[PDB]
């Protein structure tokens, strides 16, 4: 019932600034806060989203994580002169202090806890602040990386004790390792950390040993810390999206937390002083969109570094407008990650294995300066199209809508029929194809209509219809349900066919991915990690510009199929066209609320049989010298 996204800025969060010469803080600037603001403002993200105000942290709030001690030395900081602001800084390891800082500080911090009662209460779906200074480097009783107060860490703490949360996932994807997180929920399982982060064999900052792979939490939080060192600069969108395919997903899906809180540094985007990676703003809106199913939508995101003022601004506008569910932007050129890549993801998959059940089949040996603008992003008129059977009213949400078949569309029916379907005047069966054109019609042609599903009755003459009109236009992922043979030719490259079927079939084709999930009460987790680890792989080095998905009325879907449509959106522009056979009314209210962008249910509760997982990884090796994305392991070298 919750909608709607939080946008917390304040302009006094600006009012501070470095105020001596400091080579390595001259980076840290109020410009960051405005331009980015001014960069949503322009695209007309900040107008969308309900500006909820910034608020003071209060004092037992900032002890939550914080000692007496270091809160009463930062407490007399806006009384000392710029004399006194060196000596305290240089306490500390790469930050400077400033009259204003401790005001904006619990700012920076109450805003944070603004975000999370918003989205905890309903309010909103989820939300983003834009704060200053960041937080997540800050320690118990330390000041450190231009964070004075650790506002992820507040995040979390405030919505254990206010909700009685057990479960918080925080994804840390600032190219920068948060240390001051992971030192407080070092043993703490109640809140997973993951963080990617420049590391070069420790040879950067903040140059610690506990940030390599092998530190995996203590105590009973052991595992419960997970840390991805990216060893080589220039990291790409391949490199980002194999980390969320094979570590951070399939981990958060079965962790299942009650809330997600994004420390969203901007430093890991192409172009950044720190960083000096290589990928996109445009990652982040999928970064975003692969996240958004967790929790019913439940993601607070908190800004923390980025410093390439024009990077910057793109890349939070990437994010909100996945936040406010616009569609996603396609992403080319994606193949394999690098050497240096794979092996950080080979080591943490190796460690974590003993703790996590996606990566148990690891453990034993039996088992196994300048780019180019990005494209505007607009949500379509009306999101979804809905066609049911003739004569079924139903009630559907704000962003739906019926079909109307045009005298244009009608035609083309006809010429269709006279060619290949000679021998087929069934009426219902016939306008069922002219459906099918007016909602593609739509979808492609124009920003009018975005996905849409239809109920059919014949399949073969449907699925042909479909994607005959879709390719006489440039590529097609189909994800289909249920046995038997479709009209489907995968010998060119304009067509990949994903198969989830209960007969085991021999592929012999490398466009081609059938999954033979074994029925069982463990079927729903065998979905998911073929969802995470095989189909969106392929699916997002594929790019296709349309996803058909088909499902037979002989279809233990119900569990997975709202998650797969909404994940699966973010391919094709989010263009998806769903043909049901057969009428199910719970299943097309789950196809169609997916497909309108709603919250989906969680899934709660696991692992999976050991012959589906050694099912998925032998698909894996078969396929994934021609995909290069289903690759988590270094590759042989001959
Ligand atoms: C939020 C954040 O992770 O972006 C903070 C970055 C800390 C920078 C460490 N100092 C590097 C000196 C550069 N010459
Ligand atoms: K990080
Ligand atoms: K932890
Ligand atoms: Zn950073």
């Amino acid at each position: 019932a919750a909608s709607g996204s939080a946008l917390i800025f304040d302009e006094e969060m600006s009012r501070y600034k470095l105020l001596w010469t400091d080579p390595a803080c001259e980076i840290e600037v109020p410009e960051r806060l405005t331009v980015s603001y001014e960069a949503l403002r322009t695209h007309g993200l900040a107008q969308r989203c309900k500006a909820v105000p910034v608020r003071q942290a209060t004092e037992q709030e900032i002890l939550l994580a914080h000692s007496e001690e270091y809160l009463e030395a930062v407490k007399q900081t806006p009384g000392m002169n710029v004399e006194e602001l060196m000596a305290f800084s240089k306490k500390y390891n790469d930050v400077y202090f400033h009259q204003n800082i401790y005001h904006c500080a619990k700012l920076a911090a109450g805003a944070t806890l603004q975000l999370v009662d918003s989205v905890m209460k309903r309010e909103v779906r989820n939300g983003m602040a834009l704060v200053r200074p960041p937080g997540h480097h800050s320690q118990r009783s330390a000041a450190n990386g231009f964070c004075v107060f650790n506002n992820v860490a507040f995040a979390a703490l405030y919505a254990k004790k206010n909700y009685n949360l057990n479960r918080i996932l925080i994804v840390d994807w600032d190219v920068h390792h948060g240390q001051g997180i992971q030192y407080c929920f070092e043993e703490d399982p109640s809140v997973l950390y993951f963080s990617w982060h420049r590391y070069e064999h420790q040879s950067f900052w903040p140059n610690l040993p506990e940030s390599d792979y092998s530190s995996v939490g203590k105590g009973k939080g052991s595992g419960f810390n997970i840390n991805l060192p990216w060893n080589k600069v220039g990291m790409t969108n391949s490199d980002y999206l194999a980390a969320f395919f094979h570590v951070l997903l399939p981990v958060a899906y079965e962790f299942d937390p009650e809330l997600v809180i994004v420390s969203a540094g901007f430093d890991s985007a192409i172009g950044d002083p720190e960083g000096e990676m290589c990928a996109l703003p445009e990652i982040f809106a999928h970064l975003t969109h692969l996240l958004m199913p967790l929790a019913a939508g439940k993601m607070c995101v908190v800004l923390e570094g980025g410093y390439n003022l024009t990077s910057l601004g793109q890349s939070v506008c990437q994010t909100v407008h996945s936040l406010l569910g616009d569609p996603t932007p396609r992403i080319s050129g994606l193949g394999t990650a690098c050497d240096s890549a794979l092996e950080s993801i080979q080591n943490v998959r190796n460690v974590q294995s003993s703790y996590w059940s996606s990566f148990k089949h690891l453990a034993q040996s039996e088992t196994n300066i300048v780019w180019p603008e990005p494209l505007k992003r607009m949500p379509a008129s009306v999101r979804t199209v809905v066609v049911p059977p003739p004569g079924v009213e139903l009630t559907l949400p704000k962003n739906c809508q019926h079909s109307d078949i045009s005298e244009s569309t009608a035609k083309e029916v006809q010429r269709i029929r006279d060619k290949h379907f000679h021998d087929l005047t069934d009426q219902n069966i016939l306008r069922s194809l002219g459906n099918i054109i007016s909602v593609l019609d739509r979808m492609m042609r124009s920003d009018e209509v975005c996905n849409g599903c239809v109920v059919v009755s014949d399949l073969s003459v449907s699925v042909q219809c479909a994607l005959q009109h879709a390719l006489t236009e440039e590529r097609v992922l189909v994800v289909y349900v249920g046995d038997g043979e479709l009209p489907v030719k995968t010998n060119d490259g304009k067509v990949f066919l994903v198969q989830i079927c209960t007969k085991e079939t021999e592929d012999k084709c490398v466009n081609r991915l059938t999954l033979c999930l074994r029925e069982g009460e463990s079927l729903t987790a065998g979905f998911m990690q073929a969802l995470l680890g095989l189909i969106l792989p392929v699916a997002y080095e594929f790019n296709p510009a349309l996803v058909l998905g088909i499902v037979e009325e002989t279809a233990r879907l119900m569990r997975v199929w709202g998650h797969m449509t909404c994940l699966i959106q973010g391919l094709a522009r989010g263009r998806m066209l769903t043909l049901l056979q057969g009428y199910d009314k719970d299943l097309l209210e789950l196809t169609v609320s997916a497909l309108s962008g709603a919250s989906i249910s969680p899934l709660g509760p696991r692992a999976p049989k050991p012959e589906d997982v050694e099912m998925m990884e032998k698909q894996r090796q078969r396929l994934q010298e021609r995909w290069g994305l289903l690759r988590c392991t270094v590759s042989e070298s001959w």
